[PDB]
């Protein structure tokens, strides 16, 4: 699995299930190009959003949809989404794991980066 | 002075000086404006990007250069730089502080909203 | 002012007022001496802890109420307390600034250390 | 599992290894009595500490002796440890995930905690 996201409620000390997760990858037009979504699990995770061969080297953005989850809550939260930029498998391929860990005014986020 | 910008390196445990800031206001094409911009201070702070007047409803982001700040310290660091996306609303008067705390692999971003 | 403790409420957004905190020095016996403490200002900080004078090297230990904070707003908190616990050296003239960053389930906390 | 911690390091994009962490229940007589230690694996975390069976009502600490870890590292750390003090199973037994966020001045930490 080269790419996983775990997203973590600080408020309730509980995973966050169904947040949408959006995955672009930056184009040869410095365009965002949509690369893979999904939703994370009653885990708070997100698996199989893509696969080796097709997770090349390139500009990534990782956009998780706080906003609609704490308003699901009752809570107007501060932000619209958090977003993770990164470059990825520039050295060779490389397994990320992107962690958030939110709350309403603030957010955390962590990436773990192993070499197969 | 409606918004103020706070920057802190956890791994020396000081202000991040000199780090680029960049605050874009979103149009009604759903692209991104310039809007205001600066280098952090000595204190890590970044003070007279904007007034009451021109401070409008709206979707703003703000985007910090945290990879440059790294690279200049010699550790490679992941994020390309960090971005806060916020809707700023009129309900009384508010002044916003955005604080980021950079790591090479990690940031937290947290907002202070408080009413004059 | 060589020692300033800072603390922020992630679930609303603002300032943690009146908070109790507690400083403790580690004394010969290896126990905890009291040493300093206070609440919280409006601006979610407290000044006055101690003087150059009296704060020498040691080990120092800095508790944080924050579990009867969440119960004040009905959130049923985590953690009992938070504690943060440091050596202070005299390496040039050194001021300390601690802030704490509070959720539910989760708490931030950050050493900024500045030279006059 | 009922109590498990994970150590992650925020400087290096990976988990923290070789962490030694030791666990206190608060005792009748107010003191902290010894109740499991151990060392992180090579995926930063601690499990089997405890059994469901002994793992009683109580106050816990966990004690991650971060500063051991910074120095293998040839970083001075700011912490002498970090501390995360908790009620456990005042109303019937959970499951306790002790996460911990690592950089040189600063640190996070997360509880999840889930029913089993």
């Amino acid at each position: 699995c080269p790419l996983m996201v775990k997203v973590l409620d600080a408020v309730r000390g509980s995973p966050a299930i169904n947040v949408a997760v959006h995955v672009f990858r930056k184009a040869a037009d410095d365009t965002w190009e949509p690369f893979a979504s999904g939703k994370t699990s009653e885990s708070g995770e997100l698996h199989g959003l893509t696969t080796e061969e097709e997770f090349v080297e390139g500009i990534y953005k990782v956009e998780i949809d706080t906003k609609s989850y704490w308003k699901a809550l009752g809570i107007s939260p501060f932000h619209e989404h958090a977003e993770v930029v990164f470059t990825a498998n520039d050295s060779g391929p490389r397994r990320y794991t992107i962690a958030a860990l939110l709350s309403p005014y603030s957010y955390s986020t962590m990436a773990v980066v192993t070499n197969p």
